[PDB]
């Protein structure tokens, strides 16, 4: 196997629920807003370039593959241009600067050290270790290249708004690639680089233990400021504001680890398949990083933008983790056989029934001590997230003799089925307010108002798999896909239950 | 070799250097006290706990040398009893319980895990990778054992300063003893114990990750978080107070170490004398570790003498780092030949010189930039800094041609002797204020006003090594140790500048 696709699951709790723990520890105020800014100054400013040094001084650029940085790099500057010169041909004309910035900002650039590189290491540190020295390569090249340009777009509206000023466009290039300059991320890869060079690759023994542990401690650390900085951030944004992250959340998240991993296949004509497959894989697993939080300390530091940018960043956060466990896995499955491929669908079942499980009991948690249980819609509500609690118990136990799987399925089915049927149900109360056995075998199948709108809305665009999934083995490659994306969905329900009540 | 010795320098470089990052940073206000206890929060309730879990965990217990833990554990009584009983018969009526309380927790209580850990780790990782083990269980276990019985006398003298009540014991019983087990340390011991049990040793591979990085995140956390916590922390104390200090300080660095070497040997009966040995030596490399932040928190907890735990807890964790260098290289000495001892030597006063340069060049640039260096007793000062700083790098170019070696030699010896007349000649202003060459070997001998009173008084001490050890080599064991210690003094001389005027 290319990718150690199972390693993935638990780097996505350890990412993710390093986050959730700065979120719960935000929430409950056991670190304040202005005490978070003591971890936050601790992870820039000391643990990240520690990170970078380290990194960098290491990193044998005789053995980069450069046809991978190029790729990628390629991919974000054509999504940056798309973004850029679209937003300046659709935003309004006092904005369109400020937008033309910071949307192509946050397009390309990803949660690249924070969340990517556990990831890239628990996928890729014993099959491809030669993938984890591109983390380091891509974020930065990538902010020395298209930050400035968005930089500059900034000051552009900034000497705009400014209109008793009428100055000259050096002061403003100069301006905006000195802000890319002063970015620990990029002054400690021109350092890093430049100790390499000196160096060679060798991390003076005295000093090693010292950049260990200050990078080493930047992984969970940085997390869990991220985490803190997310709690209060996904401000009520108007329909078009929404609209607009939606795009831009899916330029990050869909278009450019599409366009990476055609830029790899484009521009690595190296011969090995297995390699090209990786390494492609790898391009996309790239594209489907969040946006990185600098994007939304950018916009905080212009005063420009700053709710889109914020908000964005934090449903980037979120919704890439299922979007990078979907992806990995599904572009697994095409290297496995039929027997270790049903194994792998019944492993993601597991896992995100895991996930749903924690997230259906907060919610239901929720539902039931705040006592909104007996009001509409949430009377109905709480029948869904038990039905659905209902499910992803099935299916960990599903898990882990032939009596047991017969009374299992039909916990399972029947919860399932009623969770489509309270899927309907629910829905119309918005409305209102406004074939035979098979047991030899490993998979189981073939035997308030606005946000309730949302969930809704979401949990019907995921209702199209289980209808066609079974009719269907009564096949092929859509059909293995489709099988995981109605898994995804018959046990990942509660997750999106969770996200938009919890 | 039972110690990675050689380890032991960088090792010291991460610890205080990430100390002295969060020194600076606080120095500097990018991280005031405020911001500061994000980190503090962070480091205590989320990195900590799940370093505790995960190690607790993992641990053997069926391979634990008890003796070692009931060694360590009787020599912190030991030194907790004796402050306990010496400071009631000592202590002034209305303070004696806060005193008894704090004072013992002081004397024992070691920074175990934030800079304990990275030590034994460095020095005994490869060679007995067991003793890393004990930093988990020695640490809870005496707060567990020692911590409530100090509690429980800052209770009482909670209860006599509450003089409207006259309550009964039962409530400071459990009141002190409900304060251990809401320390994280000792709840997290308790349920990483029982989960040992539950799984085995095995982590769950789907938890592994995150609690890998949380818990690989405390020790650079925790150490910077000590950094930023050491600021502004030394108030002036009285005469009396300071010196209790140094009475606490020694009792932590000198007696509990000694007592914990004495112990091992009493207790520790089994065979090899290698394993015994070393098993002393990290004995005592345990009692030297330096007060643990802790303590102080319970001082400002209670509001009870807080100055000088604070005060102690920070010049403790100065003072450890030469301290635990010095004492395990000493210890390491016994087990060398001569010529590796003589290298020896020379490694350690590189590794001094290079920290005392450093401290130096901080020393100078302040009171040069600050042109302090015009006013009186500055302007003997800066000549002995000077001095001291062609001493160091007369060192560093000796660790590394015969012309070479005797051009390098009247540099160091010129200027090492001048820092003993400016020594001298420094001490009198403030009190008019108030043989042969042997070119075939590797060591070199043989061929404000309050503030500079304690700088003076401890440059006394090394005009006396320097002045026996060479008359003598014009020998034995207390030859080597103390030509150790006048090596120590020769390039550590600026070290102690540094630490009274940066
Ligand atoms: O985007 C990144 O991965 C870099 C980064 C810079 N400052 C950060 C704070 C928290 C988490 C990540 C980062
Ligand atoms: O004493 C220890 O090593 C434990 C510890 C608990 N809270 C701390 C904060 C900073 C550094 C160390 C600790």
């Amino acid at each position: 196997p290319s990718m150690s696709i199972t390693r993935l699951f638990p780097a996505l709790l350890e990412c993710f629920g390093i986050v959730l723990c700065g979120y719960i520890a935000g929430r409950a105020n056991v670190i304040t807003s202005t005490q978070a800014k003591g971890l936050g100054n601790f992870v820039s400013r000391f643990a990240l370039p520690a990170l970078l040094f380290k990194n960098m001084v290491v990193l044998n650029f005789s053995n980069v593959d450069w046809s991978f940085l190029y790729s990628i790099l390629i991919a974000k500057a054509s999504v940056f241009f798309i973004v850029c010169v679209l937003t300046l041909l659709v935003a309004s004309p006092d904005s369109r600067f400020s937008k033309a910035g910071l949307f192509p900002i946050f397009a390309t650039q990803s949660n690249d050290f924070a969340l990517g590189y556990p990831i890239v290491e628990a996928l890729y540190q014993t099959t491809y270790p030669e993938y984890l020295q591109y983390i380091y390569l891509v974020a930065p090249i990538s902010l020395m290249m298209l930050n400035p340009i968005g930089f500059i777009f900034c000051e552009i509206q900034k000497w705009k708004d400014t209109q008793n000023a009428s100055q000259n466009k050096i002061k403003i290039v100069g301006l905006g690639l000195l802000r890319v300059l002063q970015n620990p991320i990029v002054f400690m890869v021109f350092i890093g680089i430049a100790f390499n060079f000196i160096l060679d690759r060798k991390v003076p023994v005295y000093v090693e233990n010292f950049l260990d542990g200050l990078g080493n401690s930047f992984s969970g650390s940085a997390l869990f400021y991220l985490g803190l900085t997310m709690v209060g951030k996904i401000k009520r944004l108007k329909k078009s504001a929404f609209v607009v992250l939606i795009l831009l959340i899916t330029a990050k998240l869909l278009v450019l680890p599409l366009l990476c991993r055609e830029m790899v296949e484009l521009l690595d004509k190296g011969d090995s398949v297995v390699n090209h497959t990786s390494l492609s894989n790898y391009a996309f697993l790239y594209g489907v990083f969040p946006v990185a939080p600098g994007v939304a300390i950018f916009a905080t530091q212009f005063n420009m933008e700053v709710e889109i940018i914020t908000s964005g960043m934090v449903i980037s956060t979120f919704v890439s983790a299922p979007i990078m466990y979907v992806s990995a896995w599904l572009l697994t499955f095409p290297t496995m056989d039929p027997k270790p491929l049903a194994y792998a669908i019944q492993n993601v079942s597991f896992d995100i029934s895991i996930v749903s499980l924690i997230s259906l009991i907060w919610s239901l948690a929720i539902l039931l001590l705040s006592k909104k249980y007996k009001q509409l819609p949430h009377m109905l509500t709480t029948n869904l997230l038990i039905a659905q609690s209902i499910v992803c118990a099935g299916m960990m136990i599903w898990n882990f003799n032939f009596v047991g799987q017969i009374l299992v399925f039909v916990l399972l089915y029947s919860s399932l089925y009623s969770t489509y049927l309270w899927t309907g149900l629910l829905a119309i109360s918005l409305f209102l307010l406004k074939g035979k056995h098979n047991g030899d075998s490993i998979d189981s199948a073939f035997f308030q108002l606005t946000r309730h709108v949302l969930l809704c809305l979401l949990l019907i665009i995921g209702l199209f798999a289980n209808l066609s999934s079974c009719l269907w083995w009564l096949p092929g490659r859509l059909y293995v896909e489709l099988q995981f994306f109605c898994a995804v969905f018959n046990f990942g329900q509660g997750f999106i239950s969770f996200g938009i009540f919890g």
